[PDB]
């Protein structure tokens, strides 16, 4: 189910959350397993601090983590306060898209202001689709220069207010810039898993320099710059490459069975074939699938009637 399962929650201010200044230790649970929040989420220093007039006890930081599978925001992301232990917002590492179609202030889709964080760890982040970004105050904040935020822009206008963060020559100077591995478009940290986009190939959600095409366990193939694993049937090869492709046909060589332009590794034994009869086969010395005599209906190992005694 792609990860988790496509679940629509509400926003702050919507349905179960209606009245609610923000996200807060009483309401997080109800955010479990959310992937899409179609509305707005507003994240405010009372959340942290605890309220008595709306019986709120203060948020637990941990729970924060509730968030981890939001995929998805339709309106905007309002964050003014953060837990002090945290330097970035890894509760939002898997947040893909904010559309927008609500604004703060009719202007800002995203606003990250006031926080002590030393980086934004947005580093699933790739598309704003409308309305200004803003990140201001935030006196540890690294890497926000970084980003070209035109890559995840989508509608004309778009601007980000990008202002008194930590400067550019302190971050530089204290090792706060994007990984090697990183390409030009700038980065949410300092890691190769933090980068908008790779200098050479991605394996999973880290940029790396090669995929492992003569060397390596797994052995893999490039897929549009992505380090896809070899298909376990077949075999490494020393000096060639081992696969074109995924799936088991593939292959340079198979690891133990060919089953015509499969690689296999059992015959199939009972499988279903076009007909109302089951597909049994059996293997030759040079490990090729060979259909058993048709009187074989329970399997075989060798051909003809003697292969089913
Ligand atoms: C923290 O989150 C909780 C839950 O999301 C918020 O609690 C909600 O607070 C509002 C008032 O602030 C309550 O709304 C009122 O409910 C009564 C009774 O149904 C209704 O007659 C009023 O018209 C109004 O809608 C709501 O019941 C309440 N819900 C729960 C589950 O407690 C809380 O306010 C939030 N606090 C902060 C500081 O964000
Ligand atoms: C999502 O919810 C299911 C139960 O509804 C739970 O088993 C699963 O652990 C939850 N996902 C995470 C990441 O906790
Ligand atoms: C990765 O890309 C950089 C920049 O184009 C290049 O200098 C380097 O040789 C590349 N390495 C590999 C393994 O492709």
């Amino acid at each position: 189910c792609e990860g988790p399962c496509r679940k629509v929650c509400n926003g702050i201010g919507i349905g179960e959350f209606k009245d609610s200044l923000s996200i807060n230790a009483t309401n997080i649970k109800h955010f479990k397993n959310c992937t899409s929040i179609s509305g707005d989420l507003h994240i405010l220093p009372v959340a942290f601090r605890g309220d008595s007039f709306t019986h709120t006890p203060p948020l637990d930081p941990q729970e924060l983590d509730i968030l981890k599978t939001v995929k998805e925001i339709t309106g905007f992301l309002l964050i003014q306060a953060w837990p002090e232990n945290r330097t970035d917002l890894h509760a939002f590492e898997n947040l893909e898209i904010i559309r927008g179609r609500t604004k703060q202030h009719g202007q800002f889709s995203l606003a990250v202001v006031s926080l002590n964080i030393t980086s934004l760890g947005l580093r699933s982040l790739k598309e704003i689709s409308d309305g200004d970004v803003i990140i201001s105050g935030n006196k540890n904040l690294c890497y926000a220069n970084t980003i070209n935020w035109k890559k995840l822009f989508g509608t004309s206008g778009q601007k980000t207010k990008i202002i008194s963060n930590r400067g550019e020559n302190s971050c530089k100077a204290t090792g706060q810039v994007c990984h090697a591995l990183c390409s030009p478009e700038g980065c949410w940290g300092p890691e190769p898993r933090d980068c908008v986009s790779c200098r050479n190939v991605s394996r999973g959600r880290e940029c790396v320099d090669k995929c492992n095409l003569l060397e390596g366990e797994p052995r893999e193939f490039v897929e549009n710059s992505e380090c896809i694993q070899c298909h376990p049937e077949c075999l490494p090869q020393a000096m060639n490459i081992t696969c074109t492709g995924r799936g088991p046909d593939n292959c340079i060589q198979c690891a133990h069975y060919i089953d015509g332009p499969h690689c296999v590794k059992t015959c199939p034994a009972g499988v279903m074939g076009e007909n109302n009869t089951l597909v049994w086969k059996y293997a030759d010395a040079g490990h090729v699938c060979h259909l058993c005599h048709p009187n074989c209906t329970y399997g075989c190992t060798g051909p003809g009637l003697e292969g089913c005694p």
